[PDB]
């Protein structure tokens, strides 16, 4: 068990899935809203955010490694004047965010000697994935309904998750198929015009929490003409970071399935 | 590359461990619990049953290639009209591990273009082998004990795992002899009364996972008394596909070391 400085959101659950606390991660108190799970031990101090962190910081708590991702990337040589730097990133144009998120996942516990309690979490959640499908098509039968999931960059704009993204991961593993597929692009979102959903006829809409205007999206006139909102076939998802780790595509899941069992037709 | 279906789990792992994703593959959910690794992609679509596929949903699918091993031998004329099919037959009375499945595994590499990555995982394999060895040569000395492999058919009868097995093939990379050897059967197995293992001392006994009868049989008169589970040598094997690929028999080679290193002598 090394001293951990951790620079990213995604590593930072990596490792505490592990069962490693690191001593330093990256915008602490945002954490708490956007990611929730896994809970940072409040040991842990905060060294600054993802993009711009505090090096004298850093230093001072004079780790052994420093786990740096893609937004860090022009750092990398600075960071190795400290401590050395694993270098795992993601979301990348070409990557599979969920499956480079599972193998950094592996990788890290080989790392720290984490193997075993890598396994059984991957194992877990395999299982979870199946049990969550089962009461999908439970309550909605075969087959299941298409789904399209996003984020609100504004009341009139929208990052809707592509191909290679991790809810679309989710939902594939779900049973769920898409209700507006979207080609890979970098961190697995596209951006489009909050009009555009009007083209999802076809079943729901999932929107990730936290929102600061969300009442304000509920009554404009573009939200409250849309088909899936006067269908009802719409509902909010309770906050699961979509640019996380390997045990985020669990939470992810979970959190899907229970937004998408409300709202749900009467079986 | 190809969209490729495959029909049976072997193949499946054969497959996935070269980096080939199938756009369909049978009993995904229950793979899951049986074979565990490697893991299935998200895109894979279950396709149904190893022994009865869906033939409409493969044909939806529009595959290029369709993958068949022995499961799926009266189909392969149905199969033809959908796609061409590739037969990679196993565990007849043959060696279906030591031979069959690396050499289907090296075939199938030479066929999709993944020849590097298929060497890389067998000289692996290999070296994981003697480590693994030389693990249990350290806490049994160069005196290795005698196991005997089985799966549990019902709460009174198992399958023990015979001289053609891909368990058999395991046990002897491992240096480790067979408690009760066996003649070469179908599948690697024989079915013998669970009465049978009373035939059994000195040696050790692992059964590989799943079960759902596992404490059924262990709280059986015929069970507890058996002398290797008066001994202590007794151990239950984490979940590995014991009718795979070449990966499994990796995957295996550590379950097994893992479970007799637990059941050591203190
Ligand atoms: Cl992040
Ligand atoms: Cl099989």
């Amino acid at each position: 068990h090394m001293r951990v400085v951790v620079l990213n959101w995604d590593l930072l659950e990596q490792v505490l899935e592990l069962g490693i606390q690191p001593v330093g991660a990256p915008e602490l108190s945002s954490y708490v809203q956007w990611v929730v799970q896994p809970e940072v031990p409040s040991s842990v101090q905060d060294i600054g955010t993802r993009t711009e962190p505090n090096l004298e910081k850093i230093a001072a708590l004079k780790p052994d490694v420093i786990l740096a991702a893609g937004p860090q990337q022009d750092l990398l040589a600075t960071l190795g004047r400290i401590a050395p730097v694993v270098y795992l990133p993601n979301f990348s144009e070409q990557d599979n965010a969920a499956q480079v998120a599972i193998s950094h996942f592996k990788t890290l516990a080989t790392l720290f000697g984490k193997e075993a309690v890598a396994q059984q979490k991957l194992e877990a959640m395999y299982a979870r994935f199946s049990e969550l499908k089962a009461s999908l098509q439970h309550a909605f039968g075969d087959t299941l309904p298409a789904v399209v999931t996003l984020r609100f960059a504004n009341p009139t704009s929208v990052f809707l998750y592509t191909e290679n993204s991790t809810p679309q991961y989710v939902l594939e593993q779900l049973g769920l198929s898409s209700a507006l597929p979207q080609p890979p692009k970098e961190w697995g979102i596209v951006q489009k015009r909050l009009s555009e959903l009007q083209h999802v006829e076809q079943g729901y809409v999932l929107y990730f929490l936290p929102f600061a205007e969300e009442k304000k999206v509920q009554k404009s006139v573009l939200w409250r003409a849309m088909p899936f909102v006067q269908a009802g076939r719409v509902n909010s998802v309770r906050p699961v970071w979509s640019y996380g780790g390997a045990m985020s595509l669990r939470y992810s899941a979970e959190a899907i399935t229970e937004s998408l069992l409300a709202v749900a037709p009467q079986s």
